[PDB]
């Protein structure tokens, strides 16, 4: 136990001022002792350390004998996990092993994932998760998510379902109806793995407390005929509901979630069908603490890559011309975000649009097109119609070429060459996923520009070595933005998340790109830096939000950075046993304080 | 179970519009099913209904056989309780029976207390609770409060103690160091019953959810020699600590409470020593969601009585002159509140004070006094010194006479007569407690004014019948204010509670005084009306707070009154079993959705 | 938490040989750590030590802050309790305080009762419990018993009620239908306090583990018209059911209990109307581990008194003559036991029954009886019908006079004098309760005898000084017998309890009577010696039952006494935190 003149768990601390010490004690995480013991404790992923439990811990908590007689450090445990991970036959098996690890030892799970982020991120989420949902179907595991269906349509029915969730302090919810699992399509009730994986990244990359995360899948049916014909499908066996009923379920959902966990609850939409996703974002953006990563996150991270490029083309975003090959959800969202960013730079919206050109399956979007998307009206160009990328390039001489059109290798030598003729350092972004759909590989962009192109892709490409100069092409991964935006939003209870905040996040990502990477053609920070980037984003959001009074956390913490750093998740094992401490010796004595004569009996 | 086209627990409802229905479903309380069963459930006061449990409930929840084979309604149960209550030998025994009832069946406890508020309020709190703490010492009961001592001085040590409290959703805390238990003095660690009783009123009179309440007693020692010599004292056996250490404990306390339950947590100070209480209020008022009932509540409820009087003397508060016999904590607080109220009426602070005269043990407080309290500086009168109430009356001809000086019968016939000569309807308030210390009884005030005096007292006096005209003198009970102020503060997350809000509460109490009572000389509403008054106060506070942006609940509820009425505690027994409901018949079927050929075995 | 070469909780152990050490470790109680914390733990009487918890315990268990900042010793807590107990207005008030204590801190409850047995036994049970049930009605308390009614009449329905009981390891059950609460009568559902108090004594006086105890009240209705008319009554509001349905409810009860806890479960019947008491005993006695204290405990504790008396009259029971004034349940049961005791001493059931004379409202029970009770037939004497005890005395010349007839002063000077005439040390027992109904007081028994009378009563009488000699009359309290019989039965899983076992318990109590107590006319041991007596009875029972093969505990423990002493309840607080111990250093290291 601790001495009467000492505080609990305050040993071997760095020298601190009387003021610093107080601020440290105010912000620091306090020990939380569990109620569970023995097997029940070992079966709780948030408490279980496995063989990482010392002998004394095992005896005190009633775990002794239920675990093998070997004792390990978290590091030795992570070694065992990574070793077995790499011995796995394929990525799907690694996904299964990792999902199991999350259900076994949560601290270890994040330790391992954070330590090998570049190697494991594409397993936890990115592209393997969708493949796992499609191929495995119902995956055996601990209840780590909720299914809310069109047959539980009411605030009360949804409330009762949320009430079945173990944790009461839910602050982050990622929901999907499973209609547009990125790169796979409609997988219905099998899409539960998407919210799960997304939240795993909120924790691993953002620092968001795992107990605050709640993955949700809304089941209104599926239009995937293979599933409706599949005798092993476990979702509602009917086509997707879409009338007022669907809109009612979503309304009742947002209500129930906020009625249950509070209006400040962050609800993020993931993998909805493009049109539906945009509609929902427009309806809830200003009513709840919500955002859609596919729309706003994508737009944001690309703008971050472009902002970084600025430092090389020496031309501001408002001083550049952009050509998008493809004008669907991604391109349109990105373009709009670029417009906002240009306005915040001084230019008018009118002139902002003028520097943006859109091409779609029909060709260049011109003011004289039959029936175009409303969101394209302000980008339509007063120029001659064409289907030639080269003709559009020569006419507008853009400084940046961005492809978000599922067309493989549409950025051929002639196109690349063209760009590397009108520009000293051409910006080429091949965003279509996976790499097999990339408008062009990194190798092609550098070779056909003599290594002068500023390239970024949706899917990761190997390093390139041309004439001595080495190139490390970067990925425009949403993971650079959403974790930090989620963290800042949660910790400070930001009421609503708007473009300005995503722009702020994008500017922050750009500012973290080092010179050592910029000299290697890298316009994105290294993935292992997202945790730090996330914290920096969270603090920046606080500053911005307190100024316009949108942060609800009251009062503003005296030291934003310290508060945030004390709030983020710690992958290190913690003590589960209460700390003991002395009271002044005379006050801990047992027995009458004042003597009396003992009673007599029979 | 409910039909597939119906919602859970939505039967036999009043006709509702499509809009009304939605608002009802949004605000209404949702069913919460317990995890405990059998004896463990029966031992939880918030779940236990006792023999009020039906046979089906007892069988389902594993209670059957653990209770007698008799079934009752809550009404029949309340009858049994009230009957036994009145058969009790004295009030202390009733206090013990009621404390036990609170630990047995919480719903019943509040049912009984709310039904017989006038008869039971003085048992639960008011004057019996202090007597019980003094005479019984350690009272056997379920852990219904927390002890935080000077030896648990640190945010972490206090945090760990709060972590031992069962409920996590704490929103209301009433704390005392037990130094000034009203009318009894320093009772040290025995004062725990004060916060307990105060919170019981928050629930019964304000409607505050009982699970949000947390009673706390800070133990830094006691200066009561009888206790330090008592071999049965259970508190720290030393005199009260008072240096920076005491101030540190209180600071660490406010920090830990907010760090644990949130900055919006309402912490109310009760029964601290007058000077200490005022100091603490000044230090925390603007830093936390805190207030002191003894100071602000007292000042407030008296102002409410005076405001009501206005409707009879036809003279506004800013058009009246007040004379206080006694100038300690009560009188000074009341006077200051009257000053604020007069300013809000148009008059200047300078002129406001001019209408207020203070007399203390030395006599009239004049500008030419040796060493007077700072808070008296602005009330000191530029007039001749004297010790005669009659001389001061004749000189200022006040319209209201307020006594807050422990001197029994100091308002004698001559004094009363004087008042009923300068004024048609003299305002006489005898606030000293108990009745045995009252500056004058109601009977004396009416008799010596021919029944024209506007009388109110700190302690309740019987009804008076003079020359046909019946009189029902009222009590200036704090209970008219604090419940509603607490309710509004909690439900809307008001950041800070200032004079303006107490004034608003006082104006609301005044507005509820009916004509039927005003004709009987009653300047206070009937106690049984506090629940309704509390709700009206809560709503009014919301309106006021949303206008100046001090209410943190976001967003402002569409219907303030409905939101509040759906939030208040309901003394009626609730269902503890999950409501069941149908899904479309085809969706609830068990078995392969699509046929397959059965496998073969050996 | 402990060195790699040490065993957990084994410090300060008395010197022991390798074998003694082994047997000690084998029999000793092991620590049991609870799962509850904070208020939940504080709300469990079996765990809660209240302010007796040390500061470290409170911190570790999450109790800190929930208790006042004072630390006490158990002795200190017991003092606080006795003070308030003696400050109570009356015994009923002490009953309520004690009931609350058992619901608050179980170890303390038993520490207090055990420390002041003579003072508190009559509050816990004896005469106060019945009056509390009658006067208070449905008293507020933690669930501490089960109510099984005529409406839960099936093995499954009763099984589900038992399943609602917390403890799974129930081994002793005391049940009453509340029709005949001693001294008060039919109290219906209000009679649940009787089984509760009875079990409290099982623990306090017998050393029976508290977790094994289950109080039960069978509610089949009540004939008490006041209760039926009392709007506050909480039992079934209708007259008692007695047909086949009652018998079936009792059969299903016995079935359900044994199915739930096992055939080894001791089920003791208490305060049943005399007819049902005897019938049920006869029916279940050899089919279950069952017995009825009112019948067997009474007969046994009285035979124990008569046995101690043979030590002064130099006349073995088989060499004695007994006259019972009153021949109801009590007298008849005692007679049957005495007879059984006589048969075991060599005599035949011929002489035995011929050595016992009965009397009732209609005087002596003679062979010339019109419609006499079946159980009396073998005692009915073939002699002239009388009504005067004196005439019977002079005729049969009894060495002992036993009264179990609700008639006060039945034994007048004449009657007593006549006994002190025929016998040097006449045996006079006034068993009617309360004292206001005793056949005669001690003062009377001694005075009108010169102090030569071997007296005992059912209720307590103060010490009496005659001719400079102080007399201390004893009480034939069932508490000397049932705790021990229960302990032995439970511990060694004895299949059935029969006369021989009660007789064995009777002989043990008799043997613990010191010479000094005997010189003071006391024919029963001191109330404070019951815990020790119970342990001795259990050991004696095991020996007897292992010999005739009726003890199911297998195998016979090596040292019966050491075994029993390791099983009995301990009132001292125990550790609730796991003991920790080292492993070889090389084997606790973390990492590769
Ligand atoms: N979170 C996300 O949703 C992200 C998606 N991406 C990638 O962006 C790509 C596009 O996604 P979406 O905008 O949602 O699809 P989309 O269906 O909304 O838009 C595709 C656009 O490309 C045009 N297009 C198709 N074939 C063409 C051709 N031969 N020539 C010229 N224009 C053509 C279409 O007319 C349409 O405007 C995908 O490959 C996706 O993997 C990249 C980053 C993030
Ligand atoms: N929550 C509360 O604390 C409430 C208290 N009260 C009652 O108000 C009374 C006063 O309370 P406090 O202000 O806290 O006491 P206090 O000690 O703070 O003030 C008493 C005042 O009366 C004066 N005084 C004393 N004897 C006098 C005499 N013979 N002649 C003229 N002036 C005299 C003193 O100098 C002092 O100014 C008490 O009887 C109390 O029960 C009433 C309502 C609420
Ligand atoms: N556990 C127990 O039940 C114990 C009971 N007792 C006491 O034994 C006494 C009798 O109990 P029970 O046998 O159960 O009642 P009972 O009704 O079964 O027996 C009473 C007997 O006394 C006879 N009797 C009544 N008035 C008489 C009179 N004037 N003259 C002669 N004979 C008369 C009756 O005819 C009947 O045979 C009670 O006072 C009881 O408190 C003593 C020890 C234990
Ligand atoms: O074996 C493992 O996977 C690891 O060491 C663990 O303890 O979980
Ligand atoms: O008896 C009572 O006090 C009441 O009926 C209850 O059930 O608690
Ligand atoms: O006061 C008491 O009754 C005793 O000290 C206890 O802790 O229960």
């Amino acid at each position: 136990s601790v001495a009467h003149h000492e505080d609990v768990y305050s040993h071997n601390l760095p020298p601190m001022d009387e003021k610093e010490m107080a601020l440290y004690k105010l912000y620091r995480p306090e020990r939380v002792t569990p109620k569970k013991r023995s097997a029940e404790l070992l079966k709780e992923p948030r408490l279980n350390k496995g063989m990482g439990f010392s002998l004394y811990e095992r005896q005190y908590l009633g775990l002794h004998g239920l675990l093998p007689p070997a004792f390990m450090t978290q590091e030795q445990q992570a070694y065992r996990v990574i070793t077995k991970l790499r011995e796995q036959p394929n990525d799907l098996a690694r996904y299964i092993q990792l999902d199991g690890l999350q259900d076994r030892n949560e601290k270890l799970f994040y330790r391992v994932v954070c330590d090998h982020v570049k190697e494991l991120m594409p397993i936890v989420y990115t592209p393997t998760v969708g493949l796992a949902c499609q191929n495995f179907g119902y995956i055996y595991r601990k209840p780590k998510g909720l299914y809310i269906t069109i047959n539980d349509n009411s605030v009360s029915k949804i409330y009762q379902i949320l009430s079945n969730w173990h944790e009461e302090d839910v602050r982050a919810i990622v929901v999907t109806d499973g209609e547009r699992i990125l790169g796979l399509g409609d997988l219905g009730a099998y899409g539960i793995g998407i919210p799960v994986g997304k939240l795993a990244l909120y924790v691993a990359l953002g620092g968001v407390q795992p107990k605050w995360c709640l993955p949700v899948l809304l089941d209104v049916g599926t239009n995937n005929m293979d599933l409706l014909n599949d005798p092993f499908y476990i979702g509602l066996r009917h086509k997707r509901v879409r009338g007022k009923d669907y809109d009612t379920l979503l309304d009742n959902f947002m209500k129930a979630c906020t009625k249950k966990y509070g209006q400040k609850t962050l609800i993020q939409f993931e993998d909805f069908a493009n049109p539906n996703a945009f509609r929902l974002l427009d309806k809830y953006q200003d009513k709840y603490t919500m955002f859609n990563d596919d729309i706003q996150g994508t737009a944001s991270v690309i703008v971050a890559g472009l902002l970084t490029c600025t430092r090389v083309t020496k031309k501001l975003v408002s001083q550049e011309k952009y050509l998008f090959f493809g004008a669907g959800a991604a391109s349109t969202g990105i373009a709009e975000m670029i417009v906002h960013q240009m306005q915040n730079e001084g230019i008018s919206k009118e002139e902002a649009c003028n520097r943006i050109y859109l091409m779609d399956i029909d060709g260049l979007v011109t003011k004289n097109r039959k029936e175009m998307n409303p969101r394209h009206v302000q980008f339509a160009k007063d120029m001659p119609e064409t289907t030639s990328i080269l003709e559009v390039i020569r006419a507008a001489r853009p400084g940046a070429l961005i492809g978000a059109s599922t067309v493989r290798g549409a950025f051929n030598e002639e196109v690349i060459r063209a760009m590397a003729e009108i520009n000293e350092r051409p910006i080429i972004f091949a965003l279509s996923n996976p790499t097999s759909k990339a408008e062009c590989t990194a190798e092609e962009a550098y070779t056909f520009t003599n290594g002068a192109a500023l390239y970024a892709s949706g899917s990761p490409f190997p390093n390139f070595e041309l004439n001595g100069h080495t190139y490390k092409p970067g990925q425009g991964n949403n993971a650079y933005i959403f974790p930090g935006v989620a963290l800042g939003t949660i910790l400070f209870q930001i009421r609503h998340v708007d473009n300005d905040l995503f722009l702020l996040a994008a500017k922050k990502v750009a500012s973290c790109v080092t010179e050592d990477s910029l000299k290697v053609g890298r316009v994105y920070p290294q993935l292992k830096e997202i945790r730090e980037i996330s914290i920096q984003i969270a603090v920046e959001m606080a500053k911005y939000c307190y100024k316009n009074g949108t942060a609800n956390l009251y009062p503003q913490p005296e030291d934003l950075e310290k508060y945030v750093r004390a709030q983020v998740y710690n992958t290190e094992y913690e003590e589960l046993i209460n700390a003991t401490y002395d009271w002044p010796e005379q006050d801990m004595r047992h027995g009458f304080p004042v003597p009396v004569v003992r009673h007599d009996s029979m």
